[PDB]
């Protein structure tokens, strides 16, 4: 619906330069931007299914990163306050964020600064 | 020329899906196969670029993974007889990779059940 899908590769050279070209722009985010990969899933996540209350039940459901990263990043993102979140709220299932309609402007601002860097290093390696 | 070329993403969650994909495939990969990805990057590099000798250098130019773990996975490989492979006492030839017929079969053979494997996966995977 939204967002070209991702060709499937099907022999091993194709994984190798799939990676090698996936490796390269991963880096590139957290060089730049210093920011870790799980902390990238999460704002994306976020920007994708636009939201003013989000279960980090989900969030951790919909990524792979096992919770331990997921957790250690929300946390991180929390403080650098691009979403409130805030743990303790006992029974059902855990914990829950929350992004306040003007945090949005931070990160869809960075994610816009991410999607810049990606054409320009599309434009770069091209290797 | 040979092998289908990889589409470049342009945004964060093509990038993310991307990564994803090539994740599920690296894990599998090693999971079964038990072969960390740099000897598959090895493997794949001498499956591509047939020969009966290789210079460590190039291999390692050629590949993105650093030395370190570079002539740690050709060292793993060699001992596994996938190549043979003679080191230095000096010489600063830094070690020549060789690869007769038979081992080159072995080679093949491998990378050929790693090929099913990922179709296979492809129709698991699907996200
Ligand atoms: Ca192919
Ligand atoms: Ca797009």
């Amino acid at each position: 619906g939204s967002h070209m899908a991702i060709t499937k590769i099907n022999d091993c050279f194709e994984l190798l330069s799939m990676v090698t070209y996936a490796d390269k722009l991963k880096s590139l985010i957290k060089k730049e931007f210093s920011i870790s990969f799980e902390e990238f899933a999460v704002l994306t996540y976020i920007s994708e299914n636009k939201e003013k209350e989000y279960y980090l039940k989900d969030i951790i459901n919909h990524l792979n990163y096992k919770q331990p990263q997921v957790v250690k990043a929300v946390k991180i993102l929390s403080q650098e306050d691009y979403f409130d979140k805030k743990r303790n709220e006992h029974d059902e299932r855990t914990v829950l964020i929350l992004v306040n309609a003007q945090q949005r402007k931070k990160i869809e601002s960075l994610l816009s600064r991410v999607n810049k860097r990606i054409t320009e290093a599309n434009n770069e390696i091209e290797l």
